[PDB]
């Protein structure tokens, strides 16, 4: 709905996961500094001067919520509220993106140890401090659920029912099971559909291009880079959007800077998304990465090779979240 708009026309459609409060997520709680870090107003700043108006942010329910008989971490919730003002100050919106892989301190949620209640009540208690922010695009409740054992749907809506309890204004981000793959959406999720009677929920799904979809890179199994995998990878996800009627977000894809056969790819799935006016985040930015080779974080303020690519692409004149259906 509120989705950013861009200066001369069109949706802010292609954005930045920023780092990095979801790092190390074995060292719980950890220290804010050490294990994970949180943005400064720099790099809002750089990526708004690179026409950037969407960040994706990654968090994790162990560090606002210790455990489950505890309530909220006060630092913590400053912390995404410090975030979310430095976004809103530079023209941006974010999706705040627990982190957390179906699993709350490595048990499945909709498990006896993590009922489905917790997780309802923390994204109530959650939605409560963040409603009405102007920086704030949306919720994405889950990051790349995976081996769930059937638990994820359910999850999924008990925390949409419990947030458009208090908040039936900000968009809500649904992913799917298999880590959320974009290439195996209609298969793993093809006949998945969560409730919101606000009509503001999207769909999001990750897409990498080495061999085995995970996005690590590895030597073996990025040797062969179609320039077309990113829009093969895309289509079926897109082909279930547009057949089911419903908004699409690809939350996460990514490249080294090291494989000219990955920067074709990216071109051309960015070049595929604006034609279905579906909006992405890269992975990644922010700070923490050092040389991480995926990294679109500038360097000697030196722009990476990854930000020249997504420049050509960010202009556009879409006015919804497509895809088009039907
Ligand atoms: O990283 C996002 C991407 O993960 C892809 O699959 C990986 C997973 O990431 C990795 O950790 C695991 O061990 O094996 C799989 C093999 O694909 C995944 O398919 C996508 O859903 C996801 O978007």
């Amino acid at each position: 709905a509120d989705w950013p708009v861009n200066d001369e026309g069109g949706l802010a459609l292609h954005g930045v996961n920023i780092s990095g409060a979801g790092f190390a997520p074995h060292i719980t709680p950890g220290k804010n500094g050490t294990h994970y870090f949180y943005p400064e107003k720099k790099h809002f700043k750089y990526y708004a001067d690179q026409g950037i108006r969407l960040i994706r942010f990654p968090f994790i329910w162990e560090r606002v919520q210790h455990s489950l008989d505890s309530g909220l971490n006060f630092d913590q919730i400053r912390l995404l509220k410090k975030t979310l003002d430095l976004a809103a100050q530079n023209g941006q919106k974010v999706i705040l993106d627990m982190h957390n892989y179906g699993r709350y301190h490595g048990e499945l949620i909709g498990s006896s140890k993590v009922p489905y209640e917790a997780y309802a009540s923390v994204w109530r208690k959650l939605a409560e401090r963040f409603k009405g922010h102007p920086g704030l695009l949306g919720y994405d409740i889950m990051n790349e659920p995976h081996s769930t054992v059937g638990l994820w749907p359910g999850a999924a809506q008990a925390a949409v029912d419990a947030i458009r309890e208090v908040d039936d204004q900000t968009l809500i981000f649904i992913e799917g099971e298999r880590w959320s793959s974009a290439y195996h959406w209609p298969l793993v999720n093809a006949n998945f559909l969560i409730n919101d009677p606000a009509d503001r929920l999207i769909y999001e799904a990750h897409l990498y291009f080495d061999d085995d979809f995970s996005g690590k890179y590895m030597a073996q199994t990025s040797r062969n880079i179609d320039p077309m995998i990113g829009v093969e990878r895309a289509r079926p996800f897109i082909e279930w959007l547009q057949k089911h009627g419903q908004k699409g977000f690809l939350g996460e894809y990514g490249i080294p800077d090291d494989l000219p056969e990955a920067a074709q790819a990216m071109d051309n799935l960015l070049a595929y998304l604006n034609d279905n006016c579906v909006p992405s985040a890269y992975w990644a930015g922010g700070p923490g990465w050092g040389t991480y080779k995926l990294a679109i974080e500038p360097r000697n303020g030196k722009d990476r090779p990854q930000m020249e690519l997504m420049r050509k692409h960010l202009a556009n004149d879409c006015t919804a979240i497509g895809p088009t259906p039907a």
